Parts: structure tokens; sequence; C-alpha cells
């Protein structure tokens, strides 16, 4: 169990990057800007630097080449230049590896700490970033699918209450969690900017990465993002989707990228700013917790993720999940889910809903 | 064969309503009214009359209380009074049992003639029918899921170029089809009116009805549909969807009634009225024919439709398919889809797609 | 009065294309290509052909260089080759001049008759034409403004009655139409492909072309439309709306070419093509018959128009109507509208809506 | 100026509700109910109490029966119990009438401050709230047009710097303004929750509340409000819109209450959580800063809005704006706006815009 330190913590405002390790920056650079239609903010043979419509800051996503593709680091910008030192401090009384660099990791950040945080994830914490100019008006470059803002990370790690704990210490409120009638928990989302998360805990065999979810304006654009992958005859690249969540509400769509990083696609949650915002627990059986039209999680969904890099650049090292798994218990052959609690009609024992089982 | 009679086919409009046989009718009236938002022409304690937001003619769905749930008749609007005669004419050339009653069968309609047609479906021709209020611009009634028009219907039938060539005569025109390179039709499409279709052919046991078809505006509309459903806890009653059609080009959702008839909602197909409008034809093993973006065809889509009725009242006997069944092709043990054709990548043998097998 | 012909009327599909002359060649595909996203079917020097999203015929819209800007011929597509005879008889008897050329007279169109019909419009005639790809699912195309169909033409013409039953024995519906308790037309819309109009008729001087329209799948699409002309500062190009009509039922705007070619677009009528199909009458003062939402129509909207061309490229002499005008009742000085029949609160005099 | 107060300022979260007085009950419930869908938490024969599809407190607005319509309190929620001591401190040090109510001053809200403040406008701040349903996935209960947040207010005041530096202080951060190169500021929207704003001042004579600000999840929804007043025949009550604003790039619409208060309707503007949010500063003849689309903006937008009230229930004396008009300046007789700068094609002399 991770102790609350003393020190405390920096002040996180959003969520801000993440630097994904790729290992063909060709072949990356036209799914995330051919097919998503990001913004190039700086691009070299080394590196390509993206930026949703409404952002000012200078990228959401960084694409690296390098042999393993890999989470390299999920980055939270905090409110003053002091909230990096609070959070050096901070981490190196949980006793984590930290890396400080004045000058920034990546280009358009300053000042950054990276650290290896207590579930084996790199972080980094940073203010000074150069500002780059906000497209939010800019509807001679609108997509029909645009992308608009970075929303939120989601990361698996196999002890969920261990993670949640660490993250409501470090300043993060949980909002919507997933358990069932034996005390077990298989999901948690928690945040700080006043949306339902900004990074969310998926149960599972970890650290891994499991997705980076950015953000539209309208359901319509999310279809596109289909349509598109349709007609580029990519459609095998579309994992599950487009639905409805029950948890968050969003409405929302899964793709893999081209070293099968998961991107979610998400629009229309509400607000969580105030502090009593009231917490919603669904049950692992209901079926309309993951999509509320009770349409089938793919197995792939919960079984693969990315890998995480150290600050060396190798890849963290897995922990297997010993509570229950999600998967199992409501699709495997032991598995069940409901539509109504209590009642047998719209139940589905040992396969999925919707009359699929497993593959 | 069905040979071409000598005598002219009635000019026929659109479809224009469904008599469908339901065995509780309060509860059937929850479905349409309560939850699809359908208008109520006239309802009495054995029959509802429902209508859409645009339509002026008296009713597009007449809900009549049965001891079996089935198709009574699927009605279609033809241009005159005197293409009554026309079609009475044709299908007793044809030799089929034709019913002619000068005020009607259903409240509402007038002048009708009621055929068993050559493939075993009661079909309605009628030119004249009671005006009702046009709700087109009632938008203090406007529900988020708004049921705007009645589209097509959709037949199973075991034989369907036998069923197409008949239909060919009768003046539709296939706009879309599904074959494979063995000679085979799974599906053709075809129309009166101008859109995708009135009606359309399924290949497998028949006479069974598939489908009826309702419009909306805009594809918000039927995610709404989707949602409401998820809130009325009766997601399980959605079968399929929604989803991008290939066939088509329309964004669609399946769900099915309390004696579950199926109903498809339906939006943004294309033009058709050209008279050599291209007929497209998509091969039976292509993953995006159905779902544009690969979603899987639960089965039950494939095996379950409704009963139809002779004009006794009394259940027409099913006759098997014996041609290829697209189920067993497609997602069966021995089937098989492509994503991109000749391509192994994103193809699936003796499965589904997404991850899933057969239940 | 227009007489109705012996000879048969040929069968008319629908409004398939309008030829425009436009007098700068690049400024107008920066219009209707770059801000617009209409598809290039050919090009030259001389001309553009451009298609909608989900047109298979070889295109909607002919750019044609000229030295005065002007409609040429606003094309209709008849049924068979044979409705190609049918409509030249049909003129013929009418005794209006036409030309018949068995090759066409723009690209991508066969046999084809050209007319000035009885309202002094170059009305085209057409069914031979050459099939192109159709890019109804070509999402990767898709515009977040996607113009996907032609949907109707608009006209102006002083006698409004009188084009209504020309147009009536051509076979076309009236839909729609604007009256007064005085028995003046102010305006009909009517139909052969079963939407709200293939043609429509506006009371003014004329011939002049009104506008042309295209569709959009949905709202947001006409939305964005305005969205991109203010990023490209070239909001004043919006000329009226977007809206939703009274007449029609559609969301719709008004915008103007380089050359102020009226360009409408249009999304979600309903379905006309019953022969009953009830006619709906408007009277002129009620403010919620052209914007549904009650908001003022500009004076420009009613007074300017394009002109038209005769069969020699000839601009076609205008016309003055006679019959009351839709502006000075409604909006000019001894103007009127109201929002509720009957009551004061909420009626303009001598003005627009809204303030 | 009004000076900054030694003591602390409230931790203010977010607008949450409006008090409304209305004269007509019965008709007032026909509008914010039938018309526009919202929610009642509350009802008796001398109030409404209504709130978005997506709150959990009790409410968001309050109708209350009245003589004389006009704003009675608009309220921010703070963040903790004891933020509601220190707006009291804060107040008080201001020199500001406070009044403070340990079981609140309508149902459902609890301990609670009102007070007249500096700009003669009624604020409260409370913390306590009784929670309700939370009705987010209530989709069998959702409208076509269904308004889904409160968003914000918008105050007419006369002296737009003066009151911006006093919601400064109270740690509100200016979004997005409209000036001139004269120096003259016309406008400000401010916020606290990451929103373009949780309150705007708009220059004119005050105190009186220019508008409250309701959101829908899309742009079909305002249309869906639009269309409904069509309908229903009261399109005459549909004021400016609908549009995309210039100012928060927003999607809306402005329609007018029975008693002719304001409601906006609004959608789709941006975060603004970053400390550093870029300020965006519009010129006031730029045509585009309101209606991007560059509609007119009609002169009855700019010269009312709704009386409010003090901590009696008497109408607050209204002060006379003496800087220059905004109306004047781009729509009135020696009034100018541009498409382009400096380009006098789409550019407006003397009369609006189209
Ligand atoms: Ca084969
Ligand atoms: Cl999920
Ligand atoms: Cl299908
Ligand atoms: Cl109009
Ligand atoms: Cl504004
Ligand atoms: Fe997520
Ligand atoms: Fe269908
Ligand atoms: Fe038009
Ligand atoms: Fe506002």
């Amino acid at each position: 169990e991770i102790p609350k330190p003393v020190a405390p913590a920096p002040d996180i405002l959003r969520c801000a990057y993440a630097e994904l390790v790729v290992t063909d920056l060709a072949k990356s650079r036209n799914f995330y800007v051919d097919v998503l239609g990001l913004h190039v903010s700086y691009e070299d043979e080394n590196q390509i630097y993206l930026r949703s419509f409404e952002e000012f800051i200078h990228h959401n996503l960084v694409l690296t080449k390098g042999p393993v593709a890999a989470l390299k680091a999920m980055a939270f910008r905090v409110r003053t230049p002091e909230d990096v030192d609070k959070a050096e401090a901070y981490y190196q009384e949980l006793g984590c590896r930290t890396e400080r660099r004045k000058d920034g990791f990546v280009k358009g950040i300053g000042d950054a700490l990276r650290v290896e945080d207590p579930l084996g994830f790199p972080y980094e914490f940073f203010f000074e970033t150069t500002h780059v100019e906000r497209l939010h008006m800019r509807y001679d470059l609108y997509s029909a699918g645009e992308l608009v803002r970075l929303d939120h990370f989601n990361q698996v790690t196999p002890d969920v209450p261990r993670g949640r704990k660490y993250l409501e210490d470090l300043g993060f409120r949980v909002t919507e969690d997933i358990q069932d009638d034996e005390g077990t928990t298989y999901a948690a989302w928690m945040h700080r900017k006043g949306t339902v998360c900004d990074t969310a805990l998926t149960g599972g065999n970890g650290p891994r990465l499991h997705h980076v979810a950015f953000s539209t304006h309208e359901k319509h654009n999310i279809i596109q993002i289909c349509d598109k992958m349709g007609a580029l005859r990519i459609s095998d690249r579309i994992e599950r989707g487009p639905g409805r969540h029950g948890v968050s509400n969003a409405f929302y769509l899964y793709i893999l990228d081209p070293d099968n990083h998961r991107i979610e696609i998400y629009t229309q949650d509400y607000y969580t700013g105030d502090p009593d915002n009231p917490t919603i627990t669904w049950n692992v059986h209901d079926n309309q917790r993951r999509d509320w039209w009770g349409n089938p999680v793919v197995p792939s969904w919960y079984t693969e993720a990315s890998k995480v890099l150290d600050l060396d650049g190798n890849v963290q090292e897995i922990i297997e999940r010993t509570d229950d798994s999600e998967l199992e218990v409501t699709i495997g052959a032991d598995g069940f889910s409901f539509t109504r609690a209590g009642d047998e009609d719209g139940s589905y024992h040992g396969q999925a809903s919707k009359g699929f089982k497993l593959g």
C-alpha cells in the first residue's frame, strides 16, 4: 500500500500530452495526421509533435521513433513552476526514481520532471510550455472528424484500489467505478479538470497503457471517423464501437494505430468539478455499464494494451492481476451479465451479449 | 421462373403501410407510441393506427390484435384508382389469389386489393386513403428520436433471383445486391420511389417478413433511440447496430418489438430515381457490405423473421432455402470474410469479425 | 395564357445541372471547389465541370468563362432518349425557339435539346450522360460542409400564375405557394422528383435566375459552411441564413459566388411524390413563411438575381412585374407582417421583424 | 476603484442558480417547463424550482412570484462551508450590505450569504445544497431541445474595467474581451470553472441582468428550440440568433421569457482552465466578434435588460454608462464595422450588416 507523503502534492491541472514510441514514423504520421487530422506543431526525422484543434500548448501527442512501441511518458501540466519542485519532493518521498530536466525532455516543454511512479508508470510533470496558434476558430482547417481536445489516459494496473488511493493522495477524485457484490474493484475513473477523468485505472496485468482519449465536438464527428476508416478500407483497425458509455455517459469509439496503441475518441461527458460530485458505482455484471446499448465488449479490449517504458527507455516488467478478471466474470464461459438486475430475460451466461461467444 | 404477364403492371408509388398482428395490444402500443413516438391516427380495443411525423395518409402502421403474431399485409400505394384494377388483373394473370374490398380492409383506406403474391407474401394495393394532419412542422411534438417516414419493407424468400425478376416486371428496379463468385444471390434491394428501396429480398427460409424500416432526419435521432432504450433498461431489444450500411450507405439500427417483429431505423441513403441508376453489387465475403465499419452481423439477424399470413389469416407455410446461406459462408464454420480483397490481413476464417464467434 | 400542347409532355426526372457563365474562372473555381468542396469531373482553360458527393451523372454544375455572368442553361434529365424527341415537339408546338445537338452542348451530355421557354428561360432536356464514379461512400474525401446532391432551381418571373400553369402542363406539381387575400400570387414551388421542388417561381422582374440549390446530409454541414466563411473572412458573402424555411420546412442558407450568383444550401424537406400531395398555401404577410423563426428577409434577397441568356448567348431582356411586390407588402414603408394571425402583438408595420 | 480586501476571497466553484422574480407564475412555468423542458425540483403556488438535465444540486433556476419582474439573486457555489464565512468577511470589508441565513433563502439551499455587491448586483454564495437525482442518463426524459447545464450569467454595468478588476480580485480570470484602439472596454467574459465564463460584463446602464445562459449538448438542440418556438407561434420571442459567437466560439440563441428576461442557449465553447489561458481581445468594430457569420446584432440586445433587486426586494437604481456605447459605435448613425480590417468592401457605415 502506498503511503501519503508529508510533502504536498503538486497541483495538477489536467492531462496534457503523451509521448508514444512508434516503430515506423511515416506510417504513424499517416494515421495521426492523414487519417485523424491532428495538427503538426513540429516534426523531423525522429519525432512528430501533434496537437488537437483547440489546444494552445505546444502539443498533445509526441510520436518518437524507436525500436519497441510503447508509452514513454504520460504528462500532466501543473498549475505553477513551483509545482514541478513539489512533484519532485513528493515522488522522492515515495522512494520513486525521478529525473529532472530544466530544459525539458521533448521540444516545446520547459522545466520538467519525469518519474517512474509507484505503479510502474512514466509520468511527467511540467508547467512551462511553448504556446502555439490556438486553432479553435480555424474552420478552414476543420475536418468532419476533427479531434478538438486531449481528454484522458487510461492505465492498466493489477490492483485498482492500491492505484486509486495513490491517485487520491495526488488530488484526483474518483467519479465512477465498477465493482462487484463481493468487494472486487475492476475499474475506476478519476479527475482533476472537472470532466469524468484525466486518468483512469483498468484492472489487469500491468503497467500497461490502455488508451489515450481525444474529444470531438459532436457525435457525428465520431461516426465520420468510422466512415472514413471504411472508405480507406482499414475498418479492421476499428476495435470497438461506436457506442454510448455507461460509465461517463460519453459517446465513444476505440481504434488502433499502426503499432496497436489504442486511441479512444470521446464526446459529451458531464461536469464533475464540484467537490461533493456524486460518485457512481456500476455492478460488473451490468451489461449497460461499458456500452449503454448492451453491445458486447470485444475481448481484445480487455486483454491488449501498450507496453510502458522506464526512464532508461526499457520496457517495464508486467505484474499479473490476481483479483477477478472483468472479461472472465462477464463474457467468458463462466461469466454472466444482465440487462435488468435480477431478470433472466436479457441475461447472458457463458457468452457475450447479442448472440456472440468469444472468438 | 415467374412469367411476365401481358396485363400491364399497376403503377406503384411507394410502400405505404404494414398491418402487423400483435398478441398484446397494450404492450405493442407501449413500444410503438411510448418508446418510439409514432403518432396515433385512431385506436380502439382491437387495433392501433399509427403514422410517422411527415405522413399525410391515414397511417403507416396498423397493429391488429390476434392470436399469432405475423405480417398480415404490406401495402403499397398506387398512382390512380384505376391502378387497383390493374393490380387485380395482373395478379390474376399470375394465378394468384386476390381479394377486393371497395371500402378497404382497415380504417382510413378505401378501395383495396389484397393478394397472395407468387412468393407467398400478402401485398395490398390501394389508392384511396383518408388524409390527416401532416405533422411535419409540429415541432411542439417532435421527439429526440422522431420517426419521420416509412421507408421500406424487407422480405425473406428462399430464391432471390426468382423474386427479383418478378419485382422487376412489377416495375421495381434493383439498386444494390449481394452475390458471390459462384452465381449465388444472397440479397437484393429494389425501389419505386427513388430511394434505395421500397422492398428488398433477403435470402432465407420464407415467406417471412424480415423488417419494416422507418427514417429519421439525422443520425443523432437514431443514437437517441438507443440511448432511450438504455434508459428504459430494454437494451436487450436492440438487436443490431447502430451502424453504417455498405449496402444503401444509410445509418441504421435494428430493434425488436414485443412480438419480435423487427424494426429498422434508417437515415441518409441516396437518390435512385434515374432509370439507369448504377446497380451496386457487393461480394458476400466483403466484411464492409452490411456494416461498413466491419462490425459483425449477429446470427439472429440472419435466422429470425416474422411469420406472414395468407388471405384467410392463417400462417403461410415456410419453404426452406436450398441456395448457400449468407450466415454460413461469412461467419459459419467454413465461413470467410475480408476487409481488403486479396489481403489475408484483416480477413476472418470460420468466425465473425472483431473477435467474436457464433454463440 | 400559355396554351397546353396537343403534343405529349416529355417525362422529366429531375433537375440535373446548371451551366453558369462566370467572368473569372479561377476565382469561381476557388469558391466552388476550395470553399464549397464540389468535385471536379473535368476542367480546362474555359470550363470547370463539377458534381456533388452523391452524383453519378457527369456533372451538376458547369462553369463557363464568358464576358457576362449569367445562367446559360438549366438542365433537366428525362426518362428515355425518346423523351428528348417529345420535348422538341412539345416546345415547337408552343412556338418556342429550340436547338438540338446529338452530341451535347457541354462535355458529358449526349443528345440534348435547348429551348428559350415561354418565360424567357434557357431550358435543356437530355437523357444521355457519361457516368462517373459515384463518390457517395468516399468518406476519405468528405468535407465537414459537404454538398451531397443538386436539389433545385428557383426562377424569377413577373407573372407567377402564368408560369405555374405552363409548368403544370409540363408535369410539375405545385407543393407550396405564397398568396394574399387579394388574389395575388408571390411564389410557387413545384416538383417532379418527389421533393418540395425541382424548380420554383419567385415573383419579380424577369427572366432572372434566383438561385441554384444544393443539399447536405445534416444541418451541422450548413453551419460549417458559415463557420468556414467566417474563418476565411468572407462572411460578407453570406446573404441570408442560416434558417428554417416555412415553405419546404428545410434548413437553409444563401450565399453569393464571385459573380453574385446565389447558391442555396438546403437539407431535410419532405416527400411530395404522391399525386394528391397536399398543397400548402401561406399568406404573404405571415412572418414565419420564409424564415420559420421570424428572422427578417434582407431586401437584396428580393431584388437581386442573375441574368439569363438566350440560345445565342445574349442576355434576355427583363420584363417588369406589375403585380404587388413581396418586398413592398411585407417590409417596405407600407409593409406588414404578423407572427400570429389577427394578433397585433408580434406584428411589424413599415419595417422588417426583429428590430 | 473597488479596493482589494485583505480578507481572503471565497473559493468560488461556478455559477449555480438564479432566482428570477416573475409576475405570472403559470405563464412562466409554461415557458421554462413546457417550452424549454427544464425539470421540476419543487413547486408550490409561489415558486417553481427548476434544474437542467445533468445537474445534481437542487436547482439552477428559481422562479418567484412577485409584483415586479427582476433578478433577485445570482448564486455561486463555493468550495467549502467556510467559504461562506470568507464571503461574508470579504464583502463586509468592501462595505457592502450583507445578509446571512444559516438555513438558506430558497428551498434546497442551506447556509447562504446574499450581498448587494459593489456594482449593485444581488450575489449569493452557498456551499450546502440538497442533492437530487442527476438526470444525465434519463434519455426517457430527454427533449429534442434539452438544456443540459447552467453555463453563465451576463451583467450590464456602466464601467467594465472597474467591475473587471473587482471580479479578478474575487478569482475570476478574463478569457475574452472587446475593446477599441482608443482604450474603451465594451465587454469582458471571466471564469472560475474552466469554460469561457461564469459571469460576464456588458457595458451599459446598470446594474441590470443581461441574460442567464444554459447549455445544450449539440447545435441541433438549439435549432430545435427555434423550430419549436415557430410551431408554437412564439417566434417573436426569438430575439437574436441562432448564430456562432466570435467571442467564446459558442453556437448560440437568445430568447425572451414572459417577463422579458433574456435566456441564452449555448454550446461548444473551449477549455480555459490553465492559468495562462491566452486572453482574446476583439476590436469593437469587427463585425465577426459577436456573430462570427456577420449577422447584425439587433438594437434591443444592447438596450434591453432585466432590473435587479436589492436585499429588501426593491429595484436597484440604474447608473448611466458614460463610456462609449457599443451600439452607437457599430450600428448607430456614426457607427461602423468591418468584415476585414482596413477593407471598405464588407464594411458597414451608419447601419448594421446584411
Ligand atoms: Ca466463392
Ligand atoms: Cl468502456
Ligand atoms: Cl445489412
Ligand atoms: Cl424563403
Ligand atoms: Cl454576442
Ligand atoms: Fe477512456
Ligand atoms: Fe432494411
Ligand atoms: Fe430554394
Ligand atoms: Fe452569454
